[PDB]
């Protein structure tokens, strides 16, 4: 290219993602890092889709989550589109197995934050809900980024052929006898993988003999070690449950005593008012990144409900919300 895109010049490429290159760039006056995923137009057009991409991205335009990684912008050149994603540097297991077991304050800390994260998901309809251990970022500040752009481990090993259970790439669809992979209570089953990988250091289901031997998946987990707490056990217990329907919500998830404890202000449960959707300030945003017009948009939010703009407007109230508790703060 020219060196440049935006106000962000190329800087390294990190790897290789099936429609293109994922670049590292810094804002030039700023010297902020981003990550640059290129999707070349050419090969867009081959594939027969691109219209599922263009607005899968335009609606991306408009997530701002704490603890998901951003879609700052997209920018179409001559040739690519390239989505400006949230740099992060760290993988939350990698940090896992060098602190090898955490401690509950530590475990819960993150656990609110995956947990916040896809219940704002869940709740904005979004899909943004691969949890393996390469979706599962961390920044400097040890803040959990849940990352679905299909970025491999390229920003935290370079790796950009990793791949894990539920991809094409890592086995044949009919494995899968889940178009239900897209259910709420498979998200609620990892991340209680992952709580208790975070607070037992190994993996469970294992023999109690032999060290990493996988045994079976019961109905229940019963025994687990004892310096677990007993908040900590029973919200295991009740989430790596077989029959999904006998699995917990998040909804409880959010109104259980241990999971609350130290629960950051900006994380706290929101049970919304509504109301006037007459605020010129998001009126103005929903332009710019939805693309749409004003009095559309104006037109819109008189109705007598739900488009798909009386909601986008509510998302982007969300996202206000929650970032003024966060800096407004301590």
């Amino acid at each position: 290219s020219k060196r440049h895109i935006g106000p962000y010049i190329i800087r390294e490429t990190l790897g290789e993602g099936s429609f293109g290159k994922v670049k590292l760039a810094t804002h030039y006056k700023t010297q902020q890092k981003v990550a640059l995923k290129f999707i070349s137009r050419q090969l867009l057009k081959k594939s027969d889709m691109h219209m599922r991409v263009e607005r899968e991205i335009s609606y991306l335009k408009l997530l701002r989550h704490p603890h998901i990684i951003k879609l700052y912008d997209v920018i179409t050149t001559p040739t690519d589109i390239v989505m400006v994603i949230e740099y992060a540097g760290g993988e939350l297991f990698d940090y896992i197995v060098e602190k090898k077991r955490m401690t509950e304050d530590e475990g819960r800390r993150f656990f609110q934050q995956i947990i916040c994260a896809i219940e704002y998901c869940h709740r904005h309809k979004i899909v943004h809900r691969d949890l393996k251990p390469e979706n599962l970022l961390l920044d400097d500040n040890l803040n959990v980024k849940i990352a679905d752009f299909g970025l491999s481990n390229i920003m935290t090993d370079g790796n950009f052929l990793k791949t894990s259970c539920g991809s094409p790439n890592y086995a044949a669809p009919e494995v899968i006898n889940g178009k239900l992979y897209a259910g709420p209570e498979v998200d609620v089953w990892s991340c209680g993988i992952v709580l208790y990988v975070m607070l037992v250091g190994r993996l469970p289901f294992d023999d109690e003999f032999i060290p990493n031997l996988f045994k079976k998946v019961n109905s229940c987990v019963y025994v687990m070690p004892d310096f677990l707490s007993p908040g900590a056990q029973s919200l295991i217990r009740r989430m790596i449950v077989a029959d999904p329907m006998q699995r917990i919500t998040i909804q409880e998830i959010r109104r259980d005593p241990w999971f609350n404890v130290n629960l950051p202000d900006y994380l706290r449960p929101m049970e919304e008012v509504q109301g006037s959707y007459a605020d010129s300030r998001i009126v103005s945003k929903l332009g710019e990144a939805m693309g749409f017009s004003e009095d559309y948009i104006v037109e819109a939010l008189r109705s007598d409900e739900n488009n798909e703009v009386k909601e986008a407007y509510n998302l982007l109230h969300e996202n206000q919300v929650i970032q003024e508790k966060l800096e407004h703060h301590h």
